[PDB]
């Protein structure tokens, strides 16, 4: 029993832990800023977690271990004035104009300024932002008038991806963050996964806006504007409307989209089922052809960039199926006209994604046919929330509506795509029926679910054994390759997601404050929505999607051949 005193209350504990963590454990208020992902900003520590230890002085609670005999005061005048001082110093480098700011409603810094009634010694009022802003990327943007130089993005990049594509740079004698050599991120090894954005406490890192593309298309009378959301959006956007965590808001989204004026409400889960039709078919062909193995998924553009940038020799092993977004988009410019009378050139296709890398994918030059882009705009979950709020739509009390079914129906296999191992599970449900010419009732592959960084399973397909792996996060791809794990056995099919937890933890998702992250397992809670959908859907195999089956039978023919192979696939040369 360590005996410690905090603010004159006695605690007895066997724990070995920091002052911050014990304080959070025991409902004692200590502020923190740079501490995230189980670090601090090791050079240039923020000191916002300052406390007083009697007999020692002011210490940073986030990395100071409790010890027997400790007497700690978290709220003395000397403590508070130190913290207020540090915040004041940050205000001197911060353009404090919250009105038009994209983090106005959930900013960690604003909360601290209010809490400590901090004041700049000199307001920072840059009158040329162009010098502080980098909007070159198709996916990320930087506004250094907001940057606290807290290093959370640098550490998050390193931990989540191990690319270290986000760096501290010396620019003109001054420290900034940015890409290697202050290049555009896209021109570096960066995956464009946005985990750096998710780690940022302020509006310094953001997604590259596609809001003007959307606005202009909705305002163009001749454009017919389709919208379709990713699996994960329905499991997360409610967080930005005060509804809490793990709330299924699918039906409210469809209603909001109609109120925003979109012409057709479809769903990327339909594209997920399409990807499975193509990719399960391809896997069966590879089985019949004795390879080449392994086949890797190709639906995560962060992973595609990782392969391009670090494992180009694996590109010909990637599934040729387009991702759900791009396969959907392709069909929206071909099949959808065929059942509507729309001129394909007037269809404008918008997706809503939990992802920043999806904007790069959509903008890839060859992701088009007959001069028509597969996908014309990609907005993140955050961008859609802003749109809904700007339109004054009372989201939390909307009535549910349904999608337009022709490219809107989805199976429970497509529904689970947004969680790590979801693609794998979905794919196996169709590949085993396909390979065995059977309709199997046993379809749950729990072995590939959950938050382990690398997962594996042995699957029997048509009386032979196959090995599959699920790589959960870009850093785990590096581990899997570098460790040689990939050689313990012949792998046949491998899912890779760049974001840990899969797309539910993508870089376009709602920010979560670090204290909530401490009490809510965001990856699991968001994923649970998706798995619950699967449990209640009447179709749980992609090839049982009735609108999809109609689409292949009337328009595309059989997967992996004919029209489908010719326009629903994409291969990477580099
Ligand atoms: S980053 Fe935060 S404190 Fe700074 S202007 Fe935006 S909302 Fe205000
Ligand atoms: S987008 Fe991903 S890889 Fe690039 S700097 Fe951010 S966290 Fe690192
Ligand atoms: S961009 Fe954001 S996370 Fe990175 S150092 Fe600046 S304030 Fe911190
Ligand atoms: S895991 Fe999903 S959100 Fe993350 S980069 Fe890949 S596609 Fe995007
Ligand atoms: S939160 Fe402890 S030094 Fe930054």
């Amino acid at each position: 029993m360590k005996t410690i005193i905090i603010n004159g209350v006695q605690f007895n504990t066997d724990e070995d832990t920091t002052i911050l963590k014990f304080a959070r454990d025991n409902n004692i208020d200590i502020s923190a800023l740079c501490f995230l992902n189980n670090c601090n900003n090791d050079i240039n520590k923020c000191e916002i977690c300052t406390v007083e230890v009697e007999g020692t002085g002011l210490v940073t609670a986030c990395d100071t271990l409790i010890e027997d005999g400790m007497i700690i005061n978290t709220n003395s005048d000397a403590v508070n004035e130190k913290i207020k001082s540090r915040i004041s110093q940050l205000l001197d480098i911060h353009e404090f104009k919250c009105g038009p700011c994209n983090r106005r409603e959930n900013c960690e810094f604003l909360k601290l300024v209010i809490k400590y009634k901090a004041r700049a010694s000199k307001p920072f009022l840059p009158k040329d932002k162009t010098e502080y802003v980098d909007e070159r990327s198709k996916s990320l943007t930087v506004d250094r008038t907001k940057c606290l130089l807290c290093g959370r993005c640098v550490n998050a990049c390193g931990k989540n991806t191990e690319t270290y594509a986000m760096k501290f740079l010396n620019k003109n004698g001054k420290t900034i963050i940015g890409a290697e050599d202050e290049k555009c991120f896209d021109d570096t090894n960066c995956l464009l996964c946005g985990q750096c954005i998710i780690a940022c406490p302020v509006a310094a890192l953001s997604e590259k806006s596609h809001m003007d593309r959307v606005k202009n298309a909705l305002n163009a009378p001749e454009k017919h504007v389709i919208v379709a959301m990713a699996p994960s959006v329905r499991a997360s956007i409610g967080e930005l409307f005060n509804m809490g965590f793990g709330v299924d808001v699918t039906g409210k989204i469809y209603t909001a989209l109609r109120q925003l004026g979109f012409d057709k409400i479809f769903d990327i889960n339909f594209g997920a089922d399409m990807t499975i039709m193509e990719e399960a078919t391809e896997l069966v062909q590879r089985i019949e052809n004795n390879g080449p193995f392994p086949m890797f998924t190709s639906c995560c553009p962060g992973w595609v960039r990782q392969a391009e940038n670090y494992y180009p020799e694996l590109l010909n092993n990637l599934s040729s199926a387009k991702s759900p977004q791009q396969i959907f988009g392709t069909a929206s410019k071909t099949y959808y006209p065929s059942i509507s009378g729309l001129d394909p050139k007037n269809v404008f296709t918008v997706t809503v994604m939990p992802c920043t890398s999806k904007k790069f994918e959509a903008d890839r030059p060859q992701m088009e046919k007959d001069g028509l882009r597969d996908i014309d705009a990609v907005i993140t979950t955050r961008e859609l929330a802003k749109m809904i709020k700007d339109a004054k739509i009372p989201f939390a009390k909307l009535e549910d509506s349904e999608a337009d079914p022709a490219m809107g129906e989805y199976s429970g296999a497509g529904a689970i795509f947004g969680a790590t191992g979801g693609v794998m599970e979905a794919a196996l449900r169709s590949a085993k029926d396909f390979a065995e010419n059977a309709e199997l009732e046993d379809i749950e592959y729990k072995q590939v679910r959950g938050l382990n960084g690398i997962k594996e399973a042995e699957v029997e397909i048509n009386n032979n054994k196959y090995n599959v792996a699920v790589i959960n996060g870009a850093s785990n791809l590096f581990k899997f390759m570098k460790s040689g794990m990939i050689n313990e056995k012949q792998y046949h099919f491998i899912e890779v997601m760049a974001c840990h937890g899969g797309c539910v933890n993508g870089g376009g998702q709602p920010h979560v404050n670090p204290k909530d992250l401490e009490k809510v397992d965001i990856k699991k809670v968001r994923a649970s929505v998706l798995y619950n959908q699967d449990e209640h859907l009447s179709k749980r195999k992609s090839h049982e999607n009735t609108a999809l089956v109609k689409m292949y039978q009337n328009y595309f023919g059989k997967p992996g051949e004919g029209r489908a192979h010719e326009i629903l696939h994409f291969k990477y040369k580099k």
